[PDB]
């Protein structure tokens, strides 16, 4: 049906994340900030 987007989405890898903390988890990597 539809694609498996999350509410919380990583731009670059395409990742999807229910939760705020784990997106930043994931995209701290890519801002390195
Ligand atoms: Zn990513």
């Amino acid at each position: 049906g539809s694609t498996g987007i999350k509410p919380f989405q990583c731009p670059d890898c395409d990742w999807s994340f229910s939760r705020s903390d784990h997106l930043a988890l994931h995209r701290k990597r890519h801002m390195l900030v």
